[PDB]
C-alpha cells in the first residue's frame, strides 16, 4: 500500500532527511511503501508551516513527521490535535498532554535535576536559549526553591547574531562577579558551540570551573577543543555508540556517500538524525500493525480544506494515534514505549563526561529507574583515591 | 464609507465588547463607519483563531481587533505579518517585534522593576500566571542576577482548578 | 606540544619567549590557547618584526 505520510522538515535538516531517506531504504517492508509529501520548508513561520501542513491535510496524509519551532508549537498542538492528524517529531515535548502528537524526545530534566543533586551544588549559572521553551527553565526554579538553589539563570537567545562576541564579554564578566564555577548550557549545539567558543575566548575553560550541556547531543559539541582545557564536562548522549544495534547503523550511516547524503559519511551523528531514524521504525511498526489489525483506513483527500468549519475529521485517526502508542519497539535512542500522549516512556539516558581520554559514561538514567552509577575503571587520570587505613 | 473591519472577541470578554460598541457610537463619524465582523470565538484553538481570521481574510477587512493567547500569540504575529492586515489588541506584547501588529498594553516591566529598587528588596516571592508569557519572568530574572536579588519565583498557572485549594 | 608545554609547567614557566615566522608563531600561540594557558600571570614575547602580523 502507497500510504501517504507527511514530509515536512526545516531547512539546513537535510542530514536528519538523509538518515529519514535510509528509514525508507530498511523499513520499506513488501506490505507497504511509505509516500511521503516532502514540503522543506521553514519552521518559523507558521503560515509556511499551515501551507505545507494542509497541502497534506488536502491529500490525506496518516502521519505527519517534521520539527516544529517554539512558535509552531501552538500550531502544531492546535490543527493535529482538532484534525485528527497524528504528528511525530524529535523536538521538545510539549508541557500540554496534546492528542495526535507524537514525539520523539525524552525528557531530560528528571536527569537534569537528579546530576546536580549528585554533584551536590547550591549556587550555579544557568545560561539558555529560549527557542527549546522555557519549561527546562521551570524545572531548575521549582527545584531551586525547594532544594535551596540559587540558580543564575539569564537568557542568551536574546542575542543578535551581528555582536555575539563583545556581549558574552560583557556576559561572561558579570557571570565573574558572582564568579561562577558552575555552569549549565541549554543551547543547541551550533549554539553551544558558540558559547563554548566564547569560554575559549575568555579563556576561562581551566581546571575549578565545571561545565554542563543539557541536550542529548553531548558528543554533537566541540569536545577535542577543551577536552585538555582543564574544566570538566559533564552532560548527556542518547545515542550510545558502544552498542551493536547503533554501530551497525554507522557501519552503514559513515560509509554512505556525503555528496549523496550531506552530513551521512561522519561516523558521528546527531541525534536528531538517530531519533529521525527511530520514528520510521516506529511509523512501519504501526502501519504493519494497522495491516495485522486489517483497520482499513483508505482515505482521498475527503479532509481536504483545513478552513471547513466546522471541520468534522475521519475518526479512525484515533486508533492510529492509538497503534502509535501501542508500538514498543528499540533503536538507537533504547526502547521506544509511549505513553497516552505520545510522551516516550521506558527510556534510558545516558549521562556522559567529557574527560582526558574523551566522553565517558559514568551512570544511567531511567523515567523511574532513576540515575544509577555505572563502572568506573579510571585507567586513564590514575589517581583512584588513595585508601589511608588506620 | 461602510469600512470593514474585524469583530474577533474571546467569549466572556462582553464588557470589553460593551465598551467596543461605546466607541462604535462616539467614533462612528459622518466620514464613514466601521463595518465589524462580530466573531465572537474561543480564543485557545488557533483553529477557532484561524477560521474566524481567514473568513475576515475573505471579507477583506482592514483593521482586525481582538486578543491573543499564549497559544495564538504565533498565529496572530505569523499570518498578520505575513497577509499585511494589521490587528489590534489590549493584550501584552510581542518580544518579537513583527509587522502588522498593533497592540495596546504599554510595557509594565519597566516601572516594575524600578518599583522593586523603590522599595530596595534583595530576596521575594515571585508567584506568577505564565498565561501572559514569561517576559515578566524573564524581566525579573535579569535583573535578578544583576541587583544580587534573590527571586522566589513558582508558577501558578500549572494548578488545576479542581483542587486550588489545598495546593 | 602537550608533551611540551606539560614539561614546560614542570618548572611552570609565566614567562615564554617565542622566535618563530608569524605562520609557527601562530601554530605556536594556538597550542596556548589548545592547553588554555593565556590566564594573567604568564607573560609572552615574540621575538620577530613581525607582532602586528601574528594573531592579536
Amino acid at each position: 500500500n502507497s500510504i501517504q505520510i507527511g514530509g515536512l522538515f526545516p531547512r539546513g535538516a537535510d542530514q536528519e532527511y538523509s538518515a529519514f531517506r535510509v528509514g525508507m531504504v530498511q523499513f520499506s517492508t513488501s506490505e507497504f511503501r511509505l509516500t511521503p509529501h516532502i514540503d522543506n520548508l521553514e519552521v518559523a513561520n507558521s503560515f509556511a508551516v499551515t501551507n505545507a501542513f494542509c497541502s497534506q491535510f488536502s491529500r490525506g496524509v496518516y502521519a505527519i513527521f517534521g520539527f516544529y519551532d517554539k512558535k509552531s508549537v501552538n500550531t502544531i498542538t492546535s490543527f493535529c490535535g482538532t484534525l485528527h492528524v497524528s504528528f511525530i517529531t524529535p523536538s521538545f515535548p510539549t508541557d500540554g498532554t496534546h492528542p495526535f502528537v507524537i514525539q520523539m524526545r525524552p525528557d531530560l530534566k528528571g536527569a537534569l535535576l537528579s546530576l546536580i543533586e549528585y554533584y551536590q551544588w547550591d549556587k550555579f549559572a544557568y545560561l539558555y536559549d529560549s527557542d527549546r521553551g522555557l519549561s527546562t527553565l521551570q524545572a531548575v526554579l521549582d527545584s531551586a526553591a525547594e532544594k535551596k538553589w540559587q540558580v543564575t539563570a539569564i537568557n542568551v537567545g536574546n542575542i543578535n547574531n551581528d555582536k555575539k562576541d563583545e556581549t558574552y564579554r560583557s556576559l561572561f564578566q558579570d557571570l565573574e562577579l558572582k564568579k561562577e564555577r558552575r555552569v549549565i548550557l541549554d543551547c543547541e549545539r551550533d549554539k553551544v558551540n558558540d558559547i563554548v567558543d566564547q569560554v575559549i575566548t575568555i579563556g576561562k575553560h581551566v581546571k575549578g570551573y565545571h561545565y554542563i550541556i543539557a541536550n542529548l547531543g553531548f558528543t554533537d559539541g566541540d569536545l577535542l577543543k577543551i577536552q585538555f582545557g582543564g574544566a570538566e564536562v559533564s552532560g548527556f548522549q542518547i545515542v550510545d555508540y558502544d552498542d551493536s544495534l547503533v554501530s551497525k547503523f554507522i557501519e552503514r550511516w559513515s560509509t554512505l556517500e556525503e555528496k549523496e547524503y550531506p552530513g551521512a559519511h561522519t561516523a558521528t551523528i546527531k541525534y536528531t538524525s538517530a531519533l529521525t531514524y527511530d520514528a520510521v521504525q516506529v511509523m512501519t511498526e504501526a502501519f504493519r500493525n494497522l495491516r495485522k489489525q486489517r483497520i482499513e483506513i483508505s482515505r482521498r483527500g475527503n479532509a481536504g480544506d483545513c478552513l471547513a468549519n466546522p471541520a468534522v475529521p475521519w475518526g479512525q485517526g484515533v486508533e492510529i494515534e492509538r497503534a502509535l502508542k501501542q508500538v514498543q519497539v528499540e533503536g538507537l535512542s533504547g526502547n521506544i514505549k509511549f505513553d497516552q500522549n505520545g510522551k516516550r516512556i521506558n527510556y534510558t539516558i545516558n549521562i556522559m563526561e567529557l574527560k582526558t581520554n574523551g566522553p565517558r559514561k559514568i551512570g544511567y538514567w531511567s523515567e523511574v529507574d532513576k540515575m544509577v552509577l555505572t563502572e568506573d575503571d579510571t585507567s586513564g587520570l590514575e589517581q583512584k583515591t588513595v585508601v589511608v587505613t588506620t
